[PDB]
């Protein structure tokens, strides 16, 4: 699934490709998606950025767009910010599904421009936000929402920038060895409870995690997250490494982005 888990080998892959990279044209061809052309390491690439309530996801693509003759304000003010801009940066918070790109670039009269583009992967409250570095404030965001008493946040161009409610979960990369020893020595090891315990773990994740930690449980546990990105489909899905039951009549995905350009062809 695209969790968490997913988010790193996919920011792994994003980083390899994109960091150093200039961005060199800004897109949005479809309602909640942006597509930005970015030329790096001598090859020009294809950033996919959709936070679609169902299809919300990040990913090079091969894919070709027919972008719109009028552009819109949320664009024209990203180009502003973008277009040129050197991406410094790919950065994951902590094992959540967001993602952050630090840009950098100049203003008319040459002066640092610093912004941070970050996309949160929370299906129907997905959202692509656009910040300035020196005061988190918001410069624009795909999908503006307001004060509301409801909320701890609010996005609008000018509001101060607060990350989703942090949780009580572990990131399962950082964790220590004496925390993560007392976990997996005295904690129910079952994919629902795995769920629980860690940050950015899927169902599907967290039940191949749990088949791996039943013995040698402190080390199987990093062995499981040290693995290589390894892009196949599932049973009803896709995921970083061949998770048990995969479709065994499958092809070999150089990489996540063709993987889910594979996936998500047909809508």
């Amino acid at each position: 699934s695209f969790d968490g888990f997913f988010l790193h080998h996919m920011t792994a892959e994003l980083r390899a490709n994109l960091e150093g990279g200039r961005i060199q044209k800004i897109n949005q061809p479809f309602e909640q998606e942006i597509v930005l052309n970015i030329r790096s390491n001598r090859q020009s690439h294809k950033l996919l950025l959709s936070a679609h309530s169902v299809f919300g996801r990040v990913q090079l693509t091969q894919s070709d767009f027919t972008n719109p003759k009028v552009p819109n304000t949320f664009t024209m003010i990203l180009r502003k910010y973008l277009q040129g801009a050197i991406i410094e940066e790919i950065r994951q918070l902590d094992n959540d599904r967001i993602l952050e790109f630090s840009v950098s670039n100049k203003d008319e009269i040459g002066d640092h421009i610093q912004a941070t583009l970050i996309v949160e992967i929370m299906g129907k409250h997905s959202n692509i936000i656009l910040v300035d570095k020196s005061e988190q404030k918001i410069i624009e965001a795909i999908k503006h929402v307001g004060f509301s008493q409801n909320s701890y946040r609010t996005i609008l161009p000018g509001s101060t920038y607060i990350r989703p409610p942090e949780t009580h979960s572990l990131n399962p990369y950082t964790v220590s060895d004496e925390k993560l020893f007392e976990i997996l020595s005295t904690q129910e090891l079952s994919p629902k409870n795995l769920q629980q315990v860690f940050q950015g773990l899927g169902r599907d994740t967290a039940s191949e995690l749990a088949n791996h930690l039943q013995i040698d449980r402190l080390k199987n546990f990093r062995a499981f997250f040290d693995q290589a990105t390894q892009p196949s489909l599932t049973d009803k899905s896709y995921a970083a490494l061949p998770f048990a039951n995969s479709p065994e009549n499958q092809p070999h995905f150089e990489s996540l982005s063709s993987l889910l350009d594979f996936y998500y062809q047909d809508k």
